[PDB]
DNA sequence: ATGGGTCCT
DNA sequence: AGGACCC
């Protein structure tokens, strides 16, 4: 059966929450610092050359006129992001997370409802809400054509609830599967939305010009195809199953060559609450067990302020010189809110089964993660 | 990379 | 505990 997808998806996500807090760098070219990288920046920056995750050198030298907020502690993006959620689940309870700024919601049920409401003379009468892909031609008649078309008035609807509640503009994409309405979301930036007609879906999954564009192919699977002549879409699309499945697997084969050809038929899935939560430092060096103490203690507070659902597993990530972690159970005692010093005590012993400390170390990264909530 | 997340093997 | 993916 045919579903309505929407993927919505937040406009420069950190800067908006910024210039939302300091409307005195509403009018200037904006961006987000994380240690030395500029890890997104408002459409007035992008106007300047300025890129998302661009050295705060190369942002400077590009934009000599540049203003950067501190963007590592994530607490502020992550509340917003929340909201965000929450707003979307009273439309529809399914709803995706993809990161703090992306969401899908399976417009399906909505979509048969209103439809099920309007009598035989207002069937045309059915607008569409912003831009169609590839301009093509409705047909009020193809019962598809019709479905989408009220997917993006409820697009509209949900952009309209989150200016109007939260403030934040964004990008909506409206399709019959996840990939596709991820796709088309993003066809035109920024606040703008776009519903994909499924004759033009050819055209959208052979716009993409690089193989990694597609949600799903990442950096060592997009490697492995180019090691094999694979470039385009249709490389991939006519490229042998049986080799492919030889190279990388046939979980992995199967799925990609897919959604090469825009076919995916995962669900939306509920994502509730959170499945983890962590917090992490990068640093030049730590070559301390001293040091290491302080960091992770550090980490360990500001966990401990946002658990308070318990969490009944402790992981402790390093990087060294990528990475390599530790976890153990969290004593029943312990989950019961002193925890600080058996915590510490708990990622310490962690921390010395992978760290040989008697010997010289190099960290560059140190993370705690709080798992297993029940 | 930064500072987070998800699921699968 | 590590891999791969996503933002
Ligand atoms: N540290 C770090 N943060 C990221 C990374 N990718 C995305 N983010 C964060 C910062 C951004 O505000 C947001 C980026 O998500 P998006 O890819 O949707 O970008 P953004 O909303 O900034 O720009 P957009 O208008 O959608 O093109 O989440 C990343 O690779 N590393
Ligand atoms: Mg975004
Ligand atoms: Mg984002």
């Amino acid at each position: 059966s045919s579903r309505v997808i929407v993927h919505v998806d937040l406009d420069c996500f950190y800067a908006q929450v910024e210039m939302i807090s300091n409307p005195e760098l509403k009018d200037k070219p904006l961006g987000v610092q994380q240690k030395y990288l500029v890890v997104t920046c408002n459409y007035e920056a992008r106007k300047l050359g300025v890129k998302k995750l661009m050295n705060v050198r190369d942002a400077k030298e590009k934009c000599p006129q540049l203003v950067l907020v501190n963007g590592e502690d994530l607490t502020r993006y992550r509340e917003m992001s929340y909201k965000v959620t929450e707003l979307l689940e009273e439309f529809s309870p399914v709803v995706e997370r993809l990161g703090f700024d992306e969401n899908f919601v399976d417009l399906t049920e909505m979509v048969e409802k209103r439809l099920q409401q309007l009598q035989s003379d207002e069937l045309s009468a059915v607008t569409v809400s912003g831009h169609v892909y590839n301009n093509q031609s409705i047909n009020l008649l193809d019962v598809l054509h019709i479905r989408l078309l009220v997917g993006s008035q409820i697009a509209a609807e949900m952009r309209e609830a989150m200016y109007n509640q939260l403030g934040l503009t964004g990008c909506a994409g409206v399709a019959s599967n996840k990939l596709l309405a991820k796709l088309v979301s993003g066809v035109f930036k920024p606040n703008q939305q776009t519903v994909l007609l499924p004759e033009s879906c050819q055209h959208l999954i052979h716009s993409l010009n690089h193989i990694k564009e597609i949600p799903g192919i990442g950096y060592k699977t997009a490697k492995c195809l180019e090691a094999l002549g694979i470039n385009s879409v249709r490389d991939l699309q006519t490229f042998s199953p049986k080799i492919l499945e030889k190279e990388l697997g046939i979980s992995v084969a199967q799925r990609i060559q897919k959604l090469s050809f825009g076919e995916d038929n995962s669900p939306v899935i509920l994502s509730g609450p959170p499945q983890s939560f962590s917090e992490e430092d990068s640093f030049k060096k730590c070559s301390s067990e001293v040091e290491a103490k302080n960091k992770i203690e550090e980490l360990l507070a500001s966990l401990l302020n946002r658990v308070c659902r318990k969490p009944h597993t402790v992981r402790l990530i390093i990087r060294r010189y990528g990475r390599e972690s530790r976890q153990c159970p969290i004593p029943s005692h312990v989950i019961q809110k002193d925890v600080m010093t058996p915590m510490v005590d708990i990622l310490m012993k962690l921390f010395r089964n992978m760290v040989n400390v008697k010997m010289p170390f190099h960290l560059t990264l140190l993370s705690v993660c709080f798992c297993n909530l029940k």
